[PDB]
């Protein structure tokens, strides 16, 4: 389902990429979105997918569009339109300045002193899961550890039921992996309706739980309202939810291939947060966009207000423009070029917490459990989306090579 070309569009720019579902994905995500970056490939071009759009494909292009909100509007962030559309999720729909009261509250919520507090439990709980898995010589990582370990740390900081789960789990992968089985304005509703009454109760009956500090906050010398609490909470949900889970499933892949990898983080631990930034790089999931406000030539190509472009954030890092031998992890670069996490005024605020949860589980997981593999006969299967993802992570290991700690 291609959309008719618009007139402004040179036909030497098209590049018909779908995000939702890229070609060679048997051969991995990162490296089914790579193809953009062939040399046959201009380094902005236009699919006749999911509507039709732009997308940048160079480092220099992405953080350059991300750099520049006058033309590069959040306010329709996700392809497609419909959904950029209804999405209303703050600080994330909206540009500075405007933007600046609501990010500084959402980092009292998740930045560095709230990670400094929660590690002890960051800790407590991988490796108690770790310890629990072990013995097995068997998981399914991404439903075992993957979903668990983030999701749980995030349901305790919120102050939500672990019941919970299941329901929320479903609607934030409908965002960002649609299925079909609803439209994001649907998902984006069901999510709403959970949120709302628990907002109700904390507004009355604050807490000490992010959701209660959110409902109760102000913003530029005012008080929040309950719909721009909504907003800000359907946010955290879903960057709580998604991203480190299937993060942490590439990870993990990677490093159940990779035995000299594994082993170098045995060994010289020093470089356990120098690998992370590696992995970050390499294994980076995040393709968001931004919406032209009026119209604009950005290297030669005139984008007419309006149009949506994609600036795929997992490309920076992939790019070999930016990073020589893209494609090879390697823990002693002299320099991780990344987007990751973003550029510009909407770097992840939740950027520091992601982190410590990678860190502990390499740490934790190689510990307990040095030498694992994939499944014999799995095959695993990635998915793409606003947050790409793995499928189910069949993991093998000989309990007799794990030590208990
Ligand atoms: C590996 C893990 C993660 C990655 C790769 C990631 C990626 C990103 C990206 C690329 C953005 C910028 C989006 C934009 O410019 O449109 C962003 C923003 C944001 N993410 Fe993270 N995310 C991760 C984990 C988290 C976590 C754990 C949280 C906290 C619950 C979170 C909360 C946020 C928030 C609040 C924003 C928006 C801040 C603003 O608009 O100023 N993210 N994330
Ligand atoms: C692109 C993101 C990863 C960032 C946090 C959650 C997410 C899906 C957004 O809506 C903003």
């Amino acid at each position: 389902n291609l959309a008719p070309l618009p007139p402004h569009v040179p036909e030497h720019l098209v590049f018909d990429f779908d995000m939702y579902n890229p070609s060679n994905l048997s051969a991995g995500v990162q490296e089914a979105w790579a193809v953009l970056q062939e040399s046959n490939v201009p380094d902005l071009v236009w699919t006749r997918c999911n509507g039709g759009h732009w997308i940048a494909t160079r480092g220099q292009l992405i953080r350059e569009a991300y750099e520049d909100y006058r033309h590069f509007s959040s306010e329709c962030p996700f392809i497609p339109r419909e959904a950029g559309e209804a999405y209303d999720f703050i600080p994330t729909s909206m540009d500075p300045p405007e933007q600046r009261q609501f990010r500084a509250l959402a980092n009292q919520v998740v930045g560095m002193p709230v990670v400094d507090k929660l590690e002890n439990r960051i800790q407590e709980l991988a490796c108690s899961l770790i310890e629990s898995l072990r013995p097995q010589g068997q998981c399914n990582f991404t439903e075992d550890y993957a979903e668990p370990f983030p999701i749980r740390i995030f349901m305790l900081l919120a102050g939500l039921p672990e019941e919970d789960i299941p329901h929320l789990k479903y609607l934030t992968d409908q965002m960002t992996r649609p299925d079909g089985s609803m439209t994001f304005a649907e998902a984006k509703e069901a999510l709403y309706d959970y949120l709302i009454p628990i907002i109700e109760q904390r507004r009355q009956k604050p807490g000490t739980d992010a959701i209660s500090i959110v409902a109760n906050g102000q913003v530029n010398g005012r008080p929040i309202t309950s719909d721009e609490a909504k907003r800000m909470c359907g946010l955290l949900l879903v960057g709580g939810l998604d991203a480190v889970v299937n993060f942490l499933s590439f990870s993990m892949e990677f490093l159940a291939k990779s035995p000299e990898h594994r082993q170098e983080l045995i060994e010289r631990p020093e470089r356990i947060p120098a690998a992370c930034e590696e992995l970050l790089r390499r294994f980076s999931l995040v393709a968001d966009g931004r919406i032209l406000t009026s119209d604009y030539e950005f290297h030669g190509v005139q984008l007419k207000k309006g149009d949506q472009i994609l600036l795929p954030q997992m490309l920076s890092g992939l790019d070999e423009r930016e990073n020589a031998c893209p494609m090879h992890v390697d823990f002693s670069r002299q320099k991780v070029s990344h987007t990751t996490f973003g550029h510009g005024s909407h770097l992840c605020l939740g950027q520091h917490l992601a982190r410590r949860e990678i860190i502990v589980t390499l740490k934790e997981w190689l510990t307990r459990i040095p030498d694992f593999s994939i499944a014999p006969g799995a095959q695993i299967q990635h998915k793409s989306g606003i947050v790409s993802g793995v499928q189910a992570l069949p993991l093998v290991w000989d309990p007799a090579t794990t030590k208990a700690v």
